[PDB]
């Protein structure tokens, strides 16, 4: 894992 | 959009 996917996607969001 | 990105990233999300 990247971060600390949890609630506001940091990293892993647009992504899609 | 597809949906509402805000909090719990429900689709732009795991994508990144």
């Amino acid at each position: 894992v990247a971060r600390g996917w949890k609630r506001k996607c940091p990293l892993f969001g647009k992504g899609g």
